[PDB]
């Protein structure tokens, strides 16, 4: 319908999908036709993007490959690794689905217009950097780093997100020159305090160590144990490094932080106004084709049938009548009543689903919707979670009066597939999908009825693990503790955390991933006996990994939490010798503590005040 | 004078000094000249104040008195310590000059007004346990107590941040609560995960264990080191701890931080808030007094002379004319006018110094208030920046030839003294006293003057080191930054950071006195030769402290910047025994940790923020 091509645009600006073509010429025109099939491909690129990004933990390490023995417990790993025989396939496929989802863009653009658009060049040529790997891997260094790379930009949500460090990057590094400045001005009074004195063992390579040790001290990871021999020759020693400490956690690396927050704060206003503008261009796109007249204005009879199919395709406002023209008695006006419909008059109706009768149906729709079902699925897990506890606390006594109780549980695992079956029944999958709390339930059943032909075809530790924790469905009971008005805020910023700070932790990720790449380039062994014990032993302990990716992964998980994290760097860097191994971990804090982990903590900050300010407003 | 008991007061409105005697029947007017006196009172108890606070890292600890060795280094310790015999003078003698300045206040107050105040009465009850302490001394448990205690309270500015902690501690025990929830849930879950595996060893005590240790993963200061033998057993155990780190640390730790930011911006716009109504009862004051007519206004002839006593005793803005009233052609209006006053018209102006003659210091006053003389001492401090780095590059080269550059630095002393000297000479003690550098400079150079009498009196490291750190009187040269636009709010807001970080600083430094006067004397020995070296190894290093007030002092700065802090817990637990000791660093963590070293975060954050749109007003 020439007025529904801009009624379902007109959710569409409520809903902010987004695309960018100008003409055209559900249903609503050509250019949109090349593009609405991409929704099936885009939920099957979805597994393939996750499966492209896991070939590289999957991978065969590369060191391995030459001497000496292979595949020992001797430079230690733990993962299934890869056979190239194996590998190659994945490449083939996961290269193949991926071209046909790159170029699939020149469908819906120009073939000039997908050329010269800079993200399209770009993601075809990592889709040509992978394709040679692959040709030479049939008959190996920057492979890995495309995955990440194809990666971070396949997903809008993770490209958003680099764009906004972009902003705020300059000013970044400025901070880290006063930064540097200070670890090197402090530093140098360090070091001449402590020439003439006992401490000279620790500032033996002088200027070099001791702007080694003041950087590690400035992360307070080894604060009583890197001035222990001062503060022995001396008791009037700590008084330079608590003096130092305090202004270097306390002064420094604080108002380091308000620099990102206020550049982070901005660039969120810059991102969020460049939606707007990206949005109305929708709303603007929908009045100027019912504005056939050009003046810039619509009449009556024209836009009473606009609010006509409003009020019947997407959202509940009122009736029209032959009172319509009797409450009667421009392009920016018309953007902001369908906004205020968006707010008031809107609450998504449900789409269709048939072919089918509603009788039987009709039953249990009506008495599922009832307020006294959400009470009864509440008590099945409060039920439920006194019947977890039971069987867990039967665990630790040992006593085989945990099976009864436990397979019990399986048939609580019955009543959540019988609610998940009966619930997407009578809302239809789209309504069922629309919300949060939904989407995750369907998925963690579904993890829960995989595991029951698994768990049944296959024959406990067979069944307690792999059951017990998805009692996790049972989280959303939290949302009871929102009634009390002083935890409000907190849970539902939480709750609101939890989605909107996935993309963050997503990048923050992906750098790791890099990260761990180049790690496993460059620290493949571990002078395996020697320099192995020598260097650490309670340490050692600790660099049991890094010989394989996710023991690469799980310990830059350990840097990033930075407990301990000095244990690596110095050892690695007698590992190989040379003070330049340390800069991968000077580098590495650098990237991710002083900037993506201070960046999202104004985030959750910025959130907070956000739900504040929110829950004030509705009084 | 009648009008001049107004314009002072209105410089009182604008310089905010707080007193509250309402009726009052320089030189203003009765009470005040019963508090004005307290000026050279309050200066000479500033130094009485400050060793009453120190008389207790200087105190004779409570545990050598009984057996055995007595003053060894055995159960070490490194301080000057007491003999009470030379203890109680001060006792005696801080205490008197105490007592004189608590009773001070009737002068200004009534008999009955003062009793009545609660603050009064208070200072009184912690002077009336300080007495008994001295004569039962003469002839122990909680009178350090009291020291920190009446000190607190000693200082406006400490108490005023005490009552901002007030109103924002409610709200901090909920969320402690919700974070002992996660703390309990999250242990459950962890326990039961692990009782059918091989952590069953860490696991051993079970929930009393598992949670204690949870706990300190929440701090991340264990993380590689906690669930170490559950990545051995299975590398999918990291699963479950990089998943509660992550919530842990990121979701959980920073929404707590953003709970304190808004409580504590509540309560600090409440502050000030009460600071305005204060300073507006000192405004509407000096307007009551020249509104005779009780009419609410006051007539041109009236402020005529309001302004003339203004412009003449305080600032600078225009001259009166019989123009005056060309330019002319209520209560609530008066105090809008002075503080417009404040802002454009006000330059505080010199006061008096002299029965003395300007004319031989009339030339030195007009050359030394030029810029060039400005440049001069910068160009003193450059020359003597690059003459401090080659006596100390020097001393590392071990050449003989630092000692001619080392006796330069003296003379460069010598041109501070006569830079301090020419400079009060030629401004006034008191504007010399009114900038932040100039006092910092006076006391410093105050450092220098002593340090020659005494270093050539007494006879180097009895030379180098004494004078080479006084080089931080060069450190004003990092105002020059400021020009640098990028690095403005940067510098800008770390300077006005020192001074307002310093009440919430010595707040957060008084609460480590009053817990170093407990672990004194809850833990007054190290089983001495068993349980410390089974105990504590590497961190019996660390643990070589904690038996002295002053080793009390720095190791609760160690537990304060968290740096390896739960070896003395968990060593001092098994020195004890009981698992009741970690109380008091689980204590000390949720009340400094995070509260206090939250709070001090927001308090840089904002201030940062604040000189962001301070710049931004400018333009
Ligand atoms: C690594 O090599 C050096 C060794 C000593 C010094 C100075 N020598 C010291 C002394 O004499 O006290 C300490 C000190 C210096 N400058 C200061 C300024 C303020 C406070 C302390 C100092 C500078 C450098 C730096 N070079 C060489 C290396 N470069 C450099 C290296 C990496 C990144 C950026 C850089 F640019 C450029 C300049
Ligand atoms: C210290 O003693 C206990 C031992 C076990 C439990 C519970 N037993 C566990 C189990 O069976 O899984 C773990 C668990 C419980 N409750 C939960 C709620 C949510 C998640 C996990 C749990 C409770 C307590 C607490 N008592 C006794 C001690 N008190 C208590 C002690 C100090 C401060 C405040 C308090 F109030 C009051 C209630
Ligand atoms: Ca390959
Ligand atoms: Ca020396
Ligand atoms: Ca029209
Ligand atoms: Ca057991
Ligand atoms: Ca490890
Ligand atoms: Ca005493
Ligand atoms: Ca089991
Ligand atoms: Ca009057
Ligand atoms: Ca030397
Ligand atoms: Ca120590």
């Amino acid at each position: 319908q020439k007025a529904a091509a801009l009624v379902d645009l007109a959710e569409d600006g409520i809903g902010l999908p987004v695309e960018i073509l100008d003409q055209s010429s559900e249903s609503a025109r050509y250019y949109f036709i090349f593009t609405r099939l991409d929704l099936i491909w885009s939920l099957n690129y979805f597994a393939l993007l996750f499966l492209n990004f896991f070939e590289q933990p999957l991978w065969c390490e590369k060191n391995p490959k030459p001497s000496c023995k292979d595949r020992d417990y001797y430079y230690l790993g733990e993962l299934p690794y890869l056979t190239n025989a194996e590998s190659i396939i994945y490449e083939v496929i996961t290269l193949a689905i991926l071209l046909v989802h790159t170029f699939f863009p020149i469908s819906y653009e120009g073939s000039r217009i997908f050329w010269t658009s800079r993200l399209n060049l770009v993601k075809v040529a990592c889709v040509v950097i992978l394709f040679v790997d692959v040709l030479v891997d049939f008959l190996f260094r920057i492979a890995p780093y495309v995955r990440v790379i194809i990666f971070i930009l396949s997903i809008r949500e993770l490209r958003d997100t680099l764009v906004l460090l972009s902003g705020m990057l300059g000013t970044y590094l400025n901070i880290l020159a006063l930064w540097m400045l200070f670890l090197l001005f402090a530093s140098w009074i360090a070091f001449v305090m402590f020439e003439d004195t006992q401490q000279g063992l620790t500032v033996f390579t002088s200027y070099g160590a001791t702007l080694y040790q003041m950087f590690i001290l400035f992360t307070t990871s080894n604060n009583p144990d890197v001035w222990i021999p001062a503060y022995k020759s001396s008791r009037w020693s700590s008084v330079f490094f608590v003096l130092y400490v305090l202004i270097g956690v306390y002064f420094v690396t604080n108002l380091i932080l308000a620099v990102v927050y206020d550049s982070f704060k901005e660039q969120l206003a810059k991102q969020v106004s460049g939606m707007d503008q990206m949005k109305r261009r929708m709303l603007e796109k929908a009045f100027g084709l019912i504005d056939s007249d050009k003046n810039g204005e619509i009449d009556k009879n024209q836009c009473i049938k606009l609010f006509e199919q409003l009020t019947n395709y997407r959202t509940l406002p009122k009736i029209s009548k032959e009172e319509f023209g009797l409450i009667f008695d421009n392009k920016d006006e018309f953007a902001d009543l369908c906004q205020a419909i968006a707010l008031r008059f809107q609450k998504e109706e449900v789409p269709s689903l048939q072919i089918y009768h509603s009788a039987l149906s009709q039953q249990l729709r009506a008495f599922v919707r009832s307020p006294n079902f959400g009470y009864a699925i509440s008590f099945i897990l409060i039920i439920n979670f006194i019947a977890v506890v039971v069987e867990t606390t039967l665990d630790i006594e040992e006593s085989s009066a945990q099976k009864p109780w436990q397979v019990a549980e399986f048939v609580f695992g019955w009543i959540y597939v019988l609610e998940m079956a009966l619930k997407i029944y009578t809302y239809g999958f789209e309504n069922y999908w629309r919300e949060g709390a939904n989407r995750f339930d369907f998925l963690v059943t579904w993890v829960i009825v995989i595991g029951e032909t698994a768990t049944f075809i296959t024959p406990f530790s067979n069944g307690e693990w792999i059951r017990y924790l998805l009692l996790a469905r049972m989280l959303r009971l939290i949302r009871l503790l929102m009634n009390v008005q002083r935890y409000r805020a907190f849970i539902a910023t939480f709750i609101t955390l939890i989605p909107s700070l996935m993309p963050y932790l997503g990048t923050i990720f992906c750098v790791l991933c890099i990260y761990c790449s180049i790690g496993v380039q460059v620290f493949g062994g571990l002078g395996n006996k020697k320099l192995f014990e020598t260097e650490l032993a309670e340490d050692d302990y600790l660099l049991f990994n890094f010989n394989d990716y996710p023991n690469g992964m799980v310990t830059l998980f350990n840097l990033l939490v930075m407990g301990n994290w000095q244990v690596w760097m110095e050892s690695y860097k007698d590992l190989t010798g040379t003070w330049w191994s340390i800069t991968y971990f000077v580098s590495f804090y650098v990237i991710t503590i002083l900037l993506l982990l201070n960046l999202v903590v104004a985030f959750v900050l910025e959130a907070f005040f956000t739900e504040l300010d929110l829950e004030e407003e509705e009084k």
